């Protein structure tokens, strides 16, 4: 059964571990690393999701082994959307490729108190060539969404 190394990365206090646990208990938090199959396009697999900080050897250590990233920022942080830059331009110097499985995630979609337009983030991920999506560990908005397209993202990079 295949099995798809996941990597939670992002700012301090942008919900890394809040949207992790929704995808593991369905359930909103108030360890490190979790598993869990699903069937995508009728494929099962097996998820090995690890929740990272927001130390450089073990930090190169996770960027070798992911084979996804899910790049989260904060909706009401414009740091933490800003830090997105320093998160890929690690895991692309880890990698040595332009081209790593990745999807940003605009997390607390629920707050008015949203500094980053969903314009902009949109945009930016288009300039990475990577999907953008916009959640809430809060209520659960598109938070499988988030979890699944990366590893479709995963499974287009096997193609070619
Ligand atoms: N959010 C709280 C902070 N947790 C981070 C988690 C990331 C860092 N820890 C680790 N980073 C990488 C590795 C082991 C550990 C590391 O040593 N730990 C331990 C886990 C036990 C304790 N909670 C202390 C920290 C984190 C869990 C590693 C899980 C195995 N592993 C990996 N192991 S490892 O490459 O040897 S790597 C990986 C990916 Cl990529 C995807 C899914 C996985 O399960 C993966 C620093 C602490
Ligand atoms: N309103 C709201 N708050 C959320 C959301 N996701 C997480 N939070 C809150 O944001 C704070 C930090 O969440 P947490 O999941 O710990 O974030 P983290 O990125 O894992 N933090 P760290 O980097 O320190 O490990 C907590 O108060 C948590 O409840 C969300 O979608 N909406
Ligand atoms: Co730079
Ligand atoms: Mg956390």
């Amino acid at each position: 059964m295949t099995e798809y190394k996941l990597v939670v990365v992002g700012a301090g206090g942008v919900g890394k571990s809040a949207l992790t646990i929704q995808l593991i208990q369905n359930h909103f938090v108030d360890e490190d690393s979790y598993r869990k199959q699903v069937v995508i396009d009728g494929e099962t697999c097996l998820l090995d999701i690890l929740d990272t900080a927001g130390y450089s050897a073990m930090r190169d250590q996770y960027m070798r082994t992911g084979e996804g990233f899910l790049c989260v920022f904060a909706i009401n942080n414009t740091k933490s959307f800003e830090d997105i830059h320093h998160y890929r331009e690690q895991i692309k110097r880890v990698k040595d490729s332009e081209d790593v499985p990745m999807v940003l995630v605009g997390n607390k979609s629920d707050l008015p108190s949203r500094t980053v337009d969903t314009k902009q983030a949109q945009d930016l991920a288009r300039s990475y060539g990577i999907p953008f999506i916009e959640t809430s560990a809060k209520t659960r908005q598109r938070v499988e969404d988030a979890f699944y397209t990366l590893v479709r993202e995963i499974r287009q990079y096997r193609l070619k």
